[PDB]
């Protein structure tokens, strides 16, 4: 029997046991150049910035393959066990501060100033060293499948030919998933800039030549599954801080109906009229940052209230709040400088980010009735395989032929090579956090446990340090 | 909507009406009447925008309208007037004027383009509602609306 | 803008997007029963209860300027004395939107 | 104060990279993560923190560079130089937010009802540790004595 | 035009759950309570 | 059995797809991409459409 | 009940004056104060005190 055509909310075929676990990852550090990958000798230095979505793959310990000391644990063929997140608490350990980014030679001809001298015709170069504060924001989202982002790119132009060399490219929206080293949105529209900046002077040096993603919340709210995100939080403030002008030649100026000519002036306008502002993040606080705050998930926003299908979790956490760069200065000779030279001290540039992950998973048995079993076919192709419900034909009942010393020339060559099977997410890559062992059952022991039981009412430690003032 | 002055400027037009001598006190070697225009308009400033201030993506449950019409789609039609300059940020571009990546940096080689893009979505929770057609109520609509 | 013989709508961040959401007439629909309103007694319509306009784009501030604006001087105390207006005094002007 | 925490003594060989008061001294920070993990909880009964900051200027170091942006990032110009020579480090100056009569966390009795550890305030070893720091109250005091009396 | 992109299954769409949630008939209540 | 919604991976409505305004503008991509939406089967042949 | 309704676009009020009386300001790198000339007035912008 295969009747159903519309999705059923995951609670209906999912039994929730009353068991809890605590999965705490040991603190993670990574350090490196803020802007681009560096290369000393024959080794590298990961370009670790404060504007990249750290995307963790929290791989779980398969539930259905655990220890059952009793007969009460689900019958071997009726039901299957999985994981269900209840609490998540991403901890960010670093000194608070603002993120800055700049570029050696930026493209800014002039700004919003009234007493500044008149605009000199653009010289061969007008670039200058540019400071540009990060557009502060914070994003956290937990789910089953990797989060999806959107961006702008150039869509193939049509056969119709009215083309020129400097003609502007058509644009179009595109989706993608968010991987480990992607770019956060800093003040400019999202796009694989690689095909938009042919000038190399249009972006802050760290962001340039890399793709700026964004959370396609719209898409996430539409998926039946909801696997995209269990829940999520975002806080971001920005505002213009200066106003600048590009320095490129113009292929389209304002017609004479907008621009009124003047004496001894020029018929058409020549200096480009693009006014993009530079965005500076609002002052960051001890209360605004969304972290170290346990998130109790009580109902997801989808038909999937936190079921770790495929014994897998995806944590997409990004914030430029914590990050501040770290400068260094080594003597170019190894001996403290006796005098102050501009050549003696080499300026180095290292920045470092640290996380921690804590989950309060619970055990939950899904029934395996003909109907519910079936149902998952359309919900997901892959999690069925974990169940092993599907049949695999008895073809080991075909007699193939083994040989001894398959090496001997007279004997068969055995040239053919078996190909290793691919993983579901092997093309894309992201931080891989294994939790198969760093999992437990004693809630009281850990930090997030007391924090849990406290709210529960079963507390040896209630979260209250009441302050009156 | 928040705003506030950020600079203060002055127009540059000739004046057909200056402040009379009862306001402007002349000075030595100065001029009898004032000639430079005295218009002081400030430049509008949009203050920092937040993740909480923007009014969107927030379902609006309409329980009672502010008129005698609590949400009736008369004429099977709706009008949504939505405007905000919050989301928008312009997008710059730079194509080489020849089609080949520039080997050297010229002020003439890269053409600056301008492209900005806006995206919406609309969602409604309409309900069915039957209007009676009694001589009295029927009539009534004559003055409420000619067309429906 | 105008390239060739085609156009490019001037899409700004400062324009009231006004949608006409045209509905499906609720009076001409399939009635599989009798309790459905009698044919001549009454007519059905629509009534909105909920609306949720979703805006999908990266947050940020809107800027606008002009090639040659008309601004002679500002509110500064140490700026040199006002030169008689020359033939032109316009300059390139940045001007952030009034959010 | 605005810069990462480190015994700068081995990081600033230039003597021009820190504010004179902080230089040559170690910048610590509260390792909240560690404190929340100790079974005892002896590390902290409770605690409060309030701190605001934001960039106020953006500057550039002045050191010679051992690593510039490759040609794939920096596009050369006419009569320009093959490789970039002026350093490209952009650190912002830390800015302290305006302080209020309400924001400061003091003079406010803290009633401890349940600690965050298995130790709800037991002075083991008849000892207590109070770690209190804030740059809010402080303002320097100038003076001027005549060089002759 | 919305003449066809109109339905009757509240549960299916994003704004539906968001609706039923408030209603009390919920498969998905809008609560991700955060304590701090 | 398909349009009727009896058996399918996801609701047609649930999926979110792009749609532009003024798709003829050179800013935008060409009309050929329009084919991605489910396509009427008898499109090769043609006849009076009432 | 009273309900005063104000119909106009929001914004800030500015006011100035052709020749205001301001010799100098709170600046540290500004040149030294020149003896007051016959006139020191200048065109002055001054935003209202909302």
């Amino acid at each position: 029997p295969t009747p159903v055509s519309k999705v059923l909310c995951s609670e209906t075929y999912v039994q929730r046991k009353s068991i809890f676990y605590h999965a705490e990852t040991e603190r993670l550090l990574t350090i490196g150049h803020p802007y681009y990958p560096v290369s000393i000798g024959a080794k590298t230095v990961p370009k670790v910035s404060a504007n990249q979505y750290r995307v963790f793959k929290i791989q779980l310990p398969d539930p259905n393959q655990f220890a059952l000391p009793d007969r009460t644990v689900h019958n071997p063929s009726k039901e299957r066990l999985v994981w269900a997140v209840i609490g998540v608490q991403v901890s960010r350990g670093q000194p608070l501060g603002g993120t800055v980014t700049g570029h050696p030679t930026f493209n800014a001809l002039l700004d919003a100033e009234n007493v500044n001298r008149k605009v000199t015709t653009q010289t061969t170069d007008d670039r200058k060293q540019t400071g540009l504060d990060a557009k502060q924001q914070q994003i956290l989202l937990l789910g089953c499948t990797p989060a999806e982002g959107e961006y702008w790119t150039t869509a193939r132009p049509c056969v119709t030919d009215r083309l020129e060399n400097g003609a502007c490219p058509p644009l179009e929206l595109k989706n993608k998933h968010i991987e480990d080293g992607d770019m956060m949105e800093i003040g400019f529209g999202a796009a694989n800039f690689k095909e938009i900046n042919a000038s190399k002077s249009d972006l802050p040096l760290d962001i340039q030549n890399e793709i700026c993603l964004y959370p396609d919340y719209l898409k996430m709210a539409e998926d039946a599954a909801g696997n995209s995100m269990f829940f999520f939080a975002r806080k971001e403030q920005v505002y213009v801080r200066h106003i600048w002008t590009r320095g490129g030649s113009e292929k389209e100026a304002p017609t004479t109906d907008f621009y009124l000519k003047n004496n001894k002036g020029d018929a058409t306008l020549k200096i480009p009229s693009v006014h993009f502002g530079s965005p500076s993040g609002s002052l960051v606080s001890t209360d605004n940052q969304i972290f170290n705050r346990p998130y109790w998930l009580f109902r997801a926003q989808g038909m999937n209230n936190g079921i770790a299908w495929n014994n897998l979790l995806f944590l997409t956490v990004g914030d430029n709040t914590r990050g501040t760069n770290l400068t260094i200065s080594v003597a170019s000779d190894g001996t403290p400088l006796t005098e102050y030279d501009s050549s003696k001290f080499n300026v180095y540039h290292r920045h470092m980010e640290e996380y921690k992950l804590a989950f309060i998973l619970e055990l939950c048995s899904v029934e395996i009735t003909a109907q519910t079993v079936s149902h998952l076919q359309g919900l997901m192709p892959s999690v069925l395989e974990n169940w092993e419900i599907g049949v695999q034909p008895p073809t080991s009942s075909i007699l193939e032929d083994t040989y001894r010393y398959i090496e001997s020339p007279a004997t068969k060559c055995a040239s053919n090579v078996i190909p290793a099977k691919e993983d579901p997410y092997a093309g894309f890559k992201f931080w891989n956090i294994d939790l198969k062992e760093k999992l437990s059952l004693d809630l009281d022991q850990f930090p997030l446990g007391r924090r849990f039981l406290a709210q529960q009412g079963a507390g040896c430690s209630t979260v209250r340090k009441r302050r009156i003032s």
